[PDB]
Protein backbone atom coordinates (compact mmCIF):
# COMPACT_ATOMS: atom_id res chain seq x y z
CA UNK A 1 0.00 0.00 0.00
CA UNK A 2 1.89 3.32 -1.30
CA UNK A 3 1.97 5.79 1.39
CA UNK A 4 4.39 9.18 0.96
CA UNK A 5 5.72 11.33 3.61
CA UNK A 6 4.33 14.81 2.81
CA UNK A 7 6.14 16.08 5.77
CA UNK A 8 7.65 15.78 9.43
CA UNK A 9 8.49 18.31 12.11
CA UNK A 10 9.42 18.21 15.16
CA UNK A 11 6.64 20.63 17.13
CA UNK A 12 7.84 22.73 20.69
CA UNK A 13 5.93 23.87 23.68
CA UNK A 14 4.00 26.74 22.81
CA UNK A 15 5.60 28.95 26.19
CA UNK A 16 8.11 28.49 28.79
CA UNK A 17 8.27 24.85 30.92
CA UNK A 18 10.26 23.80 33.65
CA UNK A 19 14.03 22.07 32.43
CA UNK A 20 13.31 19.76 35.15
CA UNK A 21 13.84 16.04 36.21
CA UNK A 22 10.71 14.04 36.71
CA UNK A 23 10.94 11.17 39.09
CA UNK A 24 9.49 8.54 37.71
CA UNK A 25 7.73 5.61 39.96
CA UNK A 26 8.08 2.06 40.23
CA UNK A 27 4.92 0.99 37.56
CA UNK A 28 5.91 3.82 35.64
CA UNK A 29 9.40 1.86 35.27
CA UNK A 30 8.13 -1.54 34.53
CA UNK A 31 5.72 -1.34 31.42
CA UNK A 32 6.88 -2.58 28.09
CA UNK A 33 9.44 -0.58 27.45
CA UNK A 34 8.84 1.45 23.82
CA UNK A 35 5.85 3.11 22.69
CA UNK A 36 2.49 2.53 22.85
CA UNK A 37 1.03 1.97 19.49
CA UNK A 38 -2.46 3.34 19.00
CA UNK A 39 -4.37 4.49 15.87
CA UNK A 40 -7.45 6.49 15.19
CA UNK A 41 -9.48 6.55 12.52
CA UNK A 42 -11.51 9.51 11.21
CA UNK A 43 -14.14 9.02 7.67
CA UNK A 44 -15.03 12.43 5.88
CA UNK A 45 -18.54 11.40 6.40
CA UNK A 46 -21.46 9.86 8.23
CA UNK A 47 -23.03 8.46 10.64
CA UNK A 48 -25.94 9.65 8.00
CA UNK A 49 -23.65 10.70 5.21
CA UNK A 50 -23.33 14.22 6.61
CA UNK A 51 -20.36 16.02 5.13
CA UNK A 52 -17.72 16.42 8.47
CA UNK A 53 -15.32 18.90 6.55
CA UNK A 54 -15.83 22.07 8.51
CA UNK A 55 -17.50 25.50 7.34
CA UNK A 56 -13.84 26.95 6.60
CA UNK A 57 -13.44 24.03 3.82
CA UNK A 58 -10.76 22.53 6.76
CA UNK A 59 -10.73 18.40 7.49
CA UNK A 60 -7.72 17.80 9.81
CA UNK A 61 -5.34 20.61 8.88
CA UNK A 62 -2.07 20.05 9.68
CA UNK A 63 -0.76 23.64 10.96
CA UNK A 64 -4.10 23.73 13.14
CA UNK A 65 -3.14 20.58 14.74
CA UNK A 66 0.89 21.69 14.96
CA UNK A 67 -0.50 24.69 17.22
CA UNK A 68 -2.87 22.80 19.56
CA UNK A 69 0.07 20.43 19.72
CA UNK A 70 2.50 23.28 21.02
CA UNK A 71 0.00 24.52 23.47
CA UNK A 72 -1.42 21.11 25.00
CA UNK A 73 2.45 20.39 24.72
CA UNK A 74 3.03 23.13 27.58
CA UNK A 75 0.70 21.76 30.61
CA UNK A 76 1.44 18.39 29.74
CA UNK A 77 4.97 19.21 29.07
CA UNK A 78 6.88 16.28 29.96
CA UNK A 79 5.49 14.71 26.71
CA UNK A 80 8.57 16.58 25.10
CA UNK A 81 11.50 15.53 27.53
CA UNK A 82 13.35 12.38 27.09
CA UNK A 83 14.63 9.13 28.57
CA UNK A 84 17.56 9.99 31.35
CA UNK A 85 19.04 7.43 33.74
CA UNK A 86 19.85 9.32 37.25
CA UNK A 87 22.92 8.85 39.67
CA UNK A 88 22.07 5.30 40.45
CA UNK A 89 20.67 3.58 36.51
CA UNK A 90 17.04 4.60 37.56
CA UNK A 91 15.33 5.75 34.17
CA UNK A 92 13.67 8.88 34.83
CA UNK A 93 12.38 12.02 32.56
CA UNK A 94 14.65 14.66 31.22
CA UNK A 95 11.90 17.59 30.43
CA UNK A 96 13.95 19.54 28.17
CA UNK A 97 11.66 20.85 25.80
CA UNK A 98 13.26 18.88 22.96
CA UNK A 99 9.71 18.27 21.37
CA UNK A 100 7.25 15.76 19.82
CA UNK A 101 7.30 14.62 16.71
CA UNK A 102 4.68 15.20 14.11
CA UNK A 103 3.90 15.10 10.51
CA UNK A 104 2.03 14.34 7.45
CA UNK A 105 1.65 11.81 4.83
CA UNK A 106 -0.66 10.67 2.27
CA UNK A 107 -2.62 7.64 0.97
CA UNK A 108 -3.33 8.44 -2.78
CA UNK A 109 -4.24 4.68 -4.07
CA UNK A 110 -6.50 3.99 -0.74
CA UNK A 111 -9.41 4.47 1.26
CA UNK A 112 -8.75 3.51 4.88
CA UNK A 113 -11.80 0.52 4.76
CA UNK A 114 -8.42 -1.09 3.04
CA UNK A 115 -7.74 -1.72 6.50
CA UNK A 116 -10.75 -4.35 7.20
CA UNK A 117 -11.78 -4.96 10.36
CA UNK A 118 -8.94 -2.63 11.66
CA UNK A 119 -7.21 -5.86 12.99
CA UNK A 120 -3.67 -4.36 14.43
CA UNK A 121 -1.78 -6.40 12.07
CA UNK A 122 2.00 -4.72 10.74
CA UNK A 123 0.48 -3.22 7.60
CA UNK A 124 -1.83 -0.99 10.25
CA UNK A 125 1.92 0.21 12.18
CA UNK A 126 2.88 1.83 9.35
CA UNK A 127 0.20 4.81 10.75
CA UNK A 128 2.75 5.33 12.85
CA UNK A 129 6.26 7.44 12.11
CA UNK A 130 8.74 4.71 13.00
CA UNK A 131 11.45 4.93 15.85
CA UNK A 132 14.90 4.21 16.02
CA UNK A 133 15.24 2.67 19.49
CA UNK A 134 19.00 1.89 19.63
CA UNK A 135 19.32 5.61 21.63
CA UNK A 136 16.50 5.61 24.05
CA UNK A 137 18.01 9.08 25.27
CA UNK A 138 17.47 10.89 22.27
CA UNK A 139 13.99 9.34 20.59
CA UNK A 140 11.00 11.51 21.12
CA UNK A 141 8.58 10.22 23.61
CA UNK A 142 5.63 11.10 21.34
CA UNK A 143 5.53 10.68 17.62
CA UNK A 144 2.55 11.47 15.71
CA UNK A 145 1.37 10.87 11.90
CA UNK A 146 -2.16 11.84 9.98
CA UNK A 147 -2.56 10.56 7.08
CA UNK A 148 -5.10 11.70 4.51
CA UNK A 149 -6.84 9.11 2.15
CA UNK A 150 -8.00 8.67 -1.07
CA UNK A 151 -11.57 9.11 -0.31
CA UNK A 152 -11.41 11.87 2.73
CA UNK A 153 -11.28 10.02 5.03
CA UNK A 154 -8.10 10.22 8.31
CA UNK A 155 -5.67 8.24 10.03
CA UNK A 156 -4.14 9.71 12.92
CA UNK A 157 -1.09 7.22 14.34
CA UNK A 158 0.46 7.79 18.03
CA UNK A 159 3.33 6.43 19.42
CA UNK A 160 3.45 7.42 23.07
CA UNK A 161 6.50 6.11 25.14
CA UNK A 162 5.32 3.59 28.72
CA UNK A 163 7.22 5.53 31.45
CA UNK A 164 5.47 8.63 30.36
CA UNK A 165 1.54 7.88 30.70
CA UNK A 166 -1.10 4.84 30.76
CA UNK A 167 -3.87 4.88 28.85
CA UNK A 168 -5.47 6.98 31.36
CA UNK A 169 -2.78 9.88 31.16
CA UNK A 170 -1.90 9.75 27.44
CA UNK A 171 -5.50 9.64 26.72
CA UNK A 172 -5.87 12.48 28.49
CA UNK A 173 -3.12 14.27 26.77
CA UNK A 174 -4.45 13.51 23.24
CA UNK A 175 -8.08 14.35 24.36
CA UNK A 176 -6.64 17.62 25.36
CA UNK A 177 -4.51 18.11 22.13
CA UNK A 178 -7.81 17.58 20.25
CA UNK A 179 -10.02 19.89 22.51
CA UNK A 180 -7.46 22.58 21.86
CA UNK A 181 -7.12 21.76 18.49
CA UNK A 182 -11.46 22.18 18.38
CA UNK A 183 -11.47 25.55 20.41
CA UNK A 184 -12.11 24.57 23.62
CA UNK A 185 -10.02 24.78 27.36
CA UNK A 186 -8.55 21.89 28.74
CA UNK A 187 -11.43 20.43 31.53
CA UNK A 188 -8.87 19.04 33.78
CA UNK A 189 -5.22 20.05 34.01
CA UNK A 190 -2.18 17.15 34.11
CA UNK A 191 -0.77 17.10 38.00
CA UNK A 192 3.42 16.71 36.86
CA UNK A 193 4.39 15.47 39.91
CA UNK A 194 4.51 11.56 40.54
CA UNK A 195 5.34 11.73 44.00
CA UNK A 196 2.09 10.45 45.07
CA UNK A 197 3.26 6.87 43.88
CA UNK A 198 6.42 6.81 46.42
CA UNK A 199 7.35 3.54 48.34
CA UNK A 200 6.69 3.97 52.07
CA UNK A 201 9.73 4.87 54.44
CA UNK A 202 10.97 1.96 55.07
CA UNK A 203 9.42 -0.33 52.90
CA UNK A 204 7.40 -2.96 53.93
CA UNK A 205 5.68 -5.19 51.38
CA UNK A 206 3.26 -7.69 52.95
CA UNK A 207 3.12 -9.78 49.39
CA UNK A 208 5.43 -11.67 47.39
CA UNK A 209 3.73 -10.08 44.39
CA UNK A 210 2.88 -13.04 42.37
CA UNK A 211 2.80 -10.31 39.41
CA UNK A 212 6.87 -9.47 39.47
CA UNK A 213 7.82 -13.46 39.76
CA UNK A 214 8.86 -14.90 36.15
CA UNK A 215 5.99 -16.34 34.47
CA UNK A 216 5.68 -20.27 33.58
CA UNK A 217 7.89 -22.10 30.90
CA UNK A 218 6.23 -24.74 28.68
CA UNK A 219 7.19 -28.50 31.28
CA UNK A 220 11.12 -18.38 17.67
CA UNK A 221 7.79 -18.71 15.56
CA UNK A 222 6.26 -15.54 13.67
CA UNK A 223 3.07 -14.54 15.66
CA UNK A 224 -0.25 -13.48 13.73
CA UNK A 225 -3.05 -11.05 14.36
CA UNK A 226 -6.69 -10.39 14.47
CA UNK A 227 -9.90 -8.99 16.11
CA UNK A 228 -12.90 -10.23 17.08
CA UNK A 229 -16.07 -8.73 18.02
CA UNK A 230 -18.56 -10.09 20.37
CA UNK A 231 -22.02 -8.74 20.54
CA UNK A 232 -23.69 -7.33 23.30
CA UNK A 233 -25.88 -10.96 23.26
CA UNK A 234 -22.96 -13.12 22.70
CA UNK A 235 -21.85 -11.29 25.64
CA UNK A 236 -24.96 -11.71 27.53
CA UNK A 237 -25.11 -15.85 26.57
CA UNK A 238 -21.17 -16.33 27.48
CA UNK A 239 -22.12 -14.49 30.94
CA UNK A 240 -25.30 -17.09 31.79
CA UNK A 241 -22.49 -19.68 31.44
CA UNK A 242 -21.52 -18.41 34.70
CA UNK A 243 -24.44 -19.79 37.24
CA UNK A 244 -24.62 -16.61 39.60
CA UNK A 245 -24.32 -19.13 43.11
CA UNK A 246 -27.15 -18.35 45.27
CA UNK A 247 -26.09 -20.43 47.96
CA UNK A 248 -22.49 -18.43 47.98
CA UNK A 249 -23.37 -14.56 48.92
CA UNK A 250 -20.66 -13.55 47.00
CA UNK A 251 -21.68 -10.29 43.90
CA UNK A 252 -21.37 -11.66 40.58
CA UNK A 253 -18.26 -11.84 38.53
CA UNK A 254 -17.06 -8.60 36.23
CA UNK A 255 -18.09 -8.66 32.49
CA UNK A 256 -14.21 -8.64 32.24
CA UNK A 257 -13.31 -11.98 34.10
CA UNK A 258 -16.00 -13.54 31.87
CA UNK A 259 -14.74 -12.25 28.62
CA UNK A 260 -11.41 -12.61 30.16
CA UNK A 261 -11.57 -16.23 31.13
CA UNK A 262 -13.27 -17.72 27.86
CA UNK A 263 -9.98 -15.80 26.10
CA UNK A 264 -7.70 -17.22 28.68
CA UNK A 265 -9.72 -20.95 27.62
CA UNK A 266 -9.50 -20.55 24.44
CA UNK A 267 -6.11 -19.38 23.56
CA UNK A 268 -5.27 -22.39 26.10
CA UNK A 269 -7.34 -24.97 24.27
CA UNK A 270 -5.81 -23.08 20.92
CA UNK A 271 -2.08 -23.60 22.26
CA UNK A 272 -2.83 -27.69 23.11
CA UNK A 273 -1.42 -26.80 26.43
CA UNK A 274 -2.37 -30.23 28.46
CA UNK A 275 -3.91 -29.87 31.72
CA UNK A 276 -1.11 -29.55 34.19
CA UNK A 277 0.40 -26.52 32.15
CA UNK A 278 0.18 -23.96 34.72
CA UNK A 279 -0.69 -20.58 32.86
CA UNK A 280 -0.65 -16.88 34.19
CA UNK A 281 -2.89 -14.20 32.90
CA UNK A 282 -1.54 -10.78 33.15
CA UNK A 283 -4.10 -7.52 33.65
CA UNK A 284 -3.20 -4.12 33.87
CA UNK A 285 -5.07 -2.66 36.04
CA UNK A 286 -6.09 1.13 37.22
CA UNK A 287 -5.04 1.77 40.51
CA UNK A 288 -6.51 5.69 40.50
CA UNK A 289 -9.49 4.15 42.58
CA UNK A 290 -7.86 1.44 44.03
CA UNK A 291 -5.65 3.60 45.94
CA UNK A 292 -6.52 5.33 49.07
CA UNK A 293 -7.15 8.18 49.29
CA UNK A 294 -7.64 8.80 45.56
CA UNK A 295 -5.18 10.35 43.00
CA UNK A 296 -6.07 13.35 42.48
CA UNK A 297 -7.84 13.88 39.00
CA UNK A 298 -4.96 14.79 36.29
CA UNK A 299 -2.43 12.66 37.87
CA UNK A 300 0.03 11.93 35.13
CA UNK A 301 2.13 9.11 34.09
CA UNK A 302 1.51 5.14 34.96
CA UNK A 303 -0.74 4.28 37.97
CA UNK A 304 -1.07 0.87 36.63
CA UNK A 305 -0.36 -2.33 38.69
CA UNK A 306 -0.78 -5.76 37.40
CA UNK A 307 -3.44 -8.50 38.61
CA UNK A 308 -1.58 -11.99 37.47
CA UNK A 309 -4.54 -14.84 38.04
CA UNK A 310 -2.58 -18.33 37.86
CA UNK A 311 -3.69 -22.04 37.35
CA UNK A 312 -3.22 -25.08 35.81
CA UNK A 313 -4.67 -25.07 31.82
CA UNK A 314 -6.94 -28.13 33.44
CA UNK A 315 -8.39 -25.49 35.58
CA UNK A 316 -8.58 -23.07 32.67
CA UNK A 317 -9.92 -24.88 29.95
CA UNK A 318 -12.50 -26.84 31.98
CA UNK A 319 -15.08 -24.26 31.85
CA UNK A 320 -15.31 -19.89 31.88
CA UNK A 321 -17.13 -20.25 35.43
CA UNK A 322 -14.36 -21.88 36.86
CA UNK A 323 -11.63 -19.36 35.23
CA UNK A 324 -12.99 -16.56 35.71
CA UNK A 325 -13.23 -17.44 39.64
CA UNK A 326 -9.75 -17.74 39.46
CA UNK A 327 -9.63 -14.16 37.21
CA UNK A 328 -11.91 -12.64 39.59
CA UNK A 329 -10.02 -13.37 42.64
CA UNK A 330 -7.24 -12.05 41.28
CA UNK A 331 -8.63 -8.54 40.90
CA UNK A 332 -10.21 -8.49 43.98
CA UNK A 333 -7.02 -8.81 45.59
CA UNK A 334 -6.00 -5.39 44.07
CA UNK A 335 -7.09 -3.11 47.15
CA UNK A 336 -4.94 -0.26 48.92
CA UNK A 337 -3.38 -2.40 50.65
CA UNK A 338 -2.22 -4.61 47.78
CA UNK A 339 -0.98 -1.89 45.60
CA UNK A 340 0.94 0.48 48.21
CA UNK A 341 2.81 -2.28 49.00
CA UNK A 342 4.03 -3.10 45.17
CA UNK A 343 4.86 0.32 45.41
CA UNK A 344 7.44 -1.04 48.09
CA UNK A 345 8.19 -4.14 46.73
CA UNK A 346 9.38 -2.72 43.81
CA UNK A 347 11.34 0.03 45.54
CA UNK A 348 13.23 -3.02 47.21
CA UNK A 349 14.94 -4.49 43.35
CA UNK A 350 17.95 -2.94 42.38
CA UNK A 351 17.17 -3.08 38.57
CA UNK A 352 13.83 -2.80 37.81
CA UNK A 353 14.85 -3.09 33.99
CA UNK A 354 14.63 -6.97 34.94
CA UNK A 355 10.88 -6.46 35.63
CA UNK A 356 9.98 -4.70 32.43
CA UNK A 357 7.04 -7.30 30.98
CA UNK A 358 8.32 -7.83 27.76
CA UNK A 359 7.95 -11.31 25.19
CA UNK A 360 8.87 -12.98 27.52
CA UNK A 361 6.17 -11.58 29.84
CA UNK A 362 3.06 -12.55 27.63
CA UNK A 363 4.55 -15.83 25.34
CA UNK A 364 3.06 -18.99 24.80
CA UNK A 365 1.72 -20.55 27.77
CA UNK A 366 1.10 -17.11 29.25
CA UNK A 367 -0.89 -14.73 28.19
CA UNK A 368 -1.65 -10.72 28.82
CA UNK A 369 -5.39 -9.10 28.08
CA UNK A 370 -5.31 -5.65 28.53
CA UNK A 371 -9.02 -3.99 28.92
CA UNK A 372 -9.15 -0.05 27.08
CA UNK A 373 -13.15 -1.08 27.67
CA UNK A 374 -13.09 1.95 29.92
CA UNK A 375 -10.70 4.14 28.39
CA UNK A 376 -12.11 7.52 26.47
CA UNK A 377 -10.39 6.26 23.37
CA UNK A 378 -13.51 7.70 20.94
CA UNK A 379 -13.50 11.35 22.92
CA UNK A 380 -10.71 12.78 20.35
CA UNK A 381 -13.04 15.31 18.50
CA UNK A 382 -10.40 17.52 17.11
CA UNK A 383 -12.85 19.74 15.28
CA UNK A 384 -14.23 17.38 12.25
CA UNK A 385 -16.27 14.80 14.30
CA UNK A 386 -15.18 11.68 17.05
CA UNK A 387 -13.25 8.72 15.16
CA UNK A 388 -15.55 5.79 14.02
CA UNK A 389 -12.35 3.36 15.24
CA UNK A 390 -9.33 3.53 17.58
CA UNK A 391 -6.88 0.53 18.64
CA UNK A 392 -4.01 -0.87 18.92
CA UNK A 393 -1.46 0.34 15.73
CA UNK A 394 0.24 -3.26 16.48
CA UNK A 395 0.86 -5.93 19.25
CA UNK A 396 4.36 -6.52 20.19
CA UNK A 397 4.18 -9.53 21.20
CA UNK A 398 2.88 -13.11 20.94
CA UNK A 399 1.02 -13.59 24.08
CA UNK A 400 -0.86 -9.80 24.20
CA UNK A 401 -4.29 -8.79 23.64
CA UNK A 402 -6.48 -6.01 24.01
CA UNK A 403 -9.96 -5.22 25.10
CA UNK A 404 -12.13 -2.70 22.96
CA UNK A 405 -15.12 -0.22 23.62
CA UNK A 406 -17.30 -0.44 20.39
CA UNK A 407 -16.53 2.58 18.36
CA UNK A 408 -20.91 2.65 17.84
CA UNK A 409 -22.41 2.41 21.56
CA UNK A 410 -23.80 -0.67 20.14
CA UNK A 411 -22.29 -3.03 23.72
CA UNK A 412 -20.40 -5.08 21.79
CA UNK A 413 -16.59 -5.64 22.55
CA UNK A 414 -13.65 -7.06 20.64
CA UNK A 415 -10.87 -8.75 21.06
CA UNK A 416 -7.10 -7.94 19.34
CA UNK A 417 -4.97 -10.33 19.80
CA UNK A 418 -1.72 -11.85 18.87
CA UNK A 419 -0.96 -15.94 18.88
CA UNK A 420 1.52 -17.72 17.04
CA UNK A 421 0.30 -18.25 13.83
CA UNK A 422 -0.64 -22.32 13.59
CA UNK A 423 -2.24 -21.42 17.48
CA UNK A 424 -4.40 -18.31 15.42
CA UNK A 425 -6.07 -20.60 13.14
CA UNK A 426 -7.90 -22.75 16.15
CA UNK A 427 -8.21 -19.60 18.24
CA UNK A 428 -10.91 -18.54 15.46
CA UNK A 429 -12.58 -21.83 15.67
CA UNK A 430 -12.85 -21.69 19.64
CA UNK A 431 -13.38 -17.96 20.49
CA UNK A 432 -17.14 -18.30 19.10
CA UNK A 433 -17.46 -21.81 19.86
CA UNK A 434 -20.14 -21.52 22.45
C1 LIG B 1 -10.04 -3.50 37.04
C2 LIG B 1 -10.07 -4.00 35.62
C3 LIG B 1 -9.46 -5.38 35.55
C4 LIG B 1 -11.50 -4.09 35.10
O1 LIG B 1 -11.92 -2.84 34.57
P1 LIG B 1 -13.45 -2.40 34.37
O2 LIG B 1 -13.79 -2.68 32.94
O3 LIG B 1 -13.60 -1.04 34.95
O4 LIG B 1 -14.28 -3.38 35.30
P2 LIG B 1 -13.88 -3.75 36.80
O5 LIG B 1 -13.75 -5.24 36.81
O6 LIG B 1 -12.76 -2.87 37.28
O7 LIG B 1 -15.10 -3.17 37.66
C5 LIG B 1 -16.25 -3.91 38.07
C6 LIG B 1 -17.46 -3.59 37.21
O8 LIG B 1 -17.93 -2.29 37.57
C7 LIG B 1 -18.05 -1.49 36.40
N1 LIG B 1 -17.80 -0.07 36.69
C8 LIG B 1 -17.75 0.45 37.92
N2 LIG B 1 -17.50 1.77 37.85
C9 LIG B 1 -17.40 2.12 36.57
C10 LIG B 1 -17.15 3.37 35.83
N3 LIG B 1 -16.96 4.53 36.49
N4 LIG B 1 -17.11 3.30 34.48
C11 LIG B 1 -17.30 2.15 33.82
N5 LIG B 1 -17.53 0.98 34.45
C12 LIG B 1 -17.60 0.90 35.80
C13 LIG B 1 -17.01 -2.04 35.45
O9 LIG B 1 -17.34 -1.74 34.10
C14 LIG B 1 -17.04 -3.53 35.75
O10 LIG B 1 -17.82 -4.33 34.82
P3 LIG B 1 -19.35 -4.79 34.86
O11 LIG B 1 -20.00 -3.94 33.83
O12 LIG B 1 -19.28 -6.20 34.47
O13 LIG B 1 -19.79 -4.56 36.25
C15 LIG B 1 -9.15 -3.17 34.76
O14 LIG B 1 -9.45 -3.49 33.42
C16 LIG B 1 -9.30 -1.71 34.95
O15 LIG B 1 -9.03 -1.17 35.97
N6 LIG B 1 -9.67 -1.06 33.87
C17 LIG B 1 -9.76 0.37 33.76
C18 LIG B 1 -8.91 0.89 32.62
C19 LIG B 1 -7.60 0.14 32.56
O16 LIG B 1 -7.39 -0.81 33.27
N7 LIG B 1 -6.72 0.58 31.69
C20 LIG B 1 -5.45 -0.10 31.53
C21 LIG B 1 -4.79 0.33 30.25
S1 LIG B 1 -3.18 1.02 30.60
O1 LIG C 1 -2.57 -0.33 27.59
C1 LIG C 1 -1.51 0.43 27.74
C2 LIG C 1 -1.53 1.86 27.29
C3 LIG C 1 -2.62 2.43 26.86
C4 LIG C 1 -2.57 3.74 26.10
C5 LIG C 1 -3.62 4.08 25.25
C6 LIG C 1 -3.58 5.29 24.54
C7 LIG C 1 -2.50 6.15 24.70
O2 LIG C 1 -2.47 7.39 23.99
C8 LIG C 1 -1.46 5.81 25.57
C9 LIG C 1 -1.49 4.61 26.27
O3 LIG C 1 -0.39 -0.10 28.03
C10 LIG C 1 -0.36 -1.40 28.39
C11 LIG C 1 0.67 -1.71 29.36
C12 LIG C 1 0.86 -3.14 29.65
C13 LIG C 1 1.39 -3.59 30.91
O4 LIG C 1 1.79 -4.76 30.98
O5 LIG C 1 1.25 -2.93 31.91
C14 LIG C 1 0.47 -4.15 28.67
C15 LIG C 1 0.16 -3.63 27.26
O6 LIG C 1 -0.81 -4.43 26.76
C16 LIG C 1 -0.41 -2.30 27.14
O7 LIG C 1 0.13 -1.65 25.99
Amino acid sequence: MKITVRGSEMVYPAAETPRRRLWNSGPDLVVPRFHTPSVYFFRRRDADGNDLTAADGSFFDGARMRRALAEALVPFYPMAGRLARDEDGRVEIDCNAAGVLFQEADAPDATIDYFGDFAPTMELKRLIPTVDFSDDTAFPLLVLQVTHFKCGGVAIGVGMQHHVADGFSGLHFINSWADLCRGVPIAVMPFIDRSLLRARDPPAPVYPHVEYQPAPAMLTPPAAVAIFKLSRAELGRLRSQVPAREREGAPRFSTYAVLAAHVWRCASLARGLPADQPTKLYCATDGRQRLQPPLPEGYFGNVIFTATPLANAGTVTAGVAEGAAVIQAALDRMDDGYCRSALDYLELQPDLSALVRGAHTFRCPNLGLTSWVRLPIHDADFGWGRPVFMGPGGIAYEGLAFVLPSANRDGSLSVAISLQAEHMEKFRKLIYDF
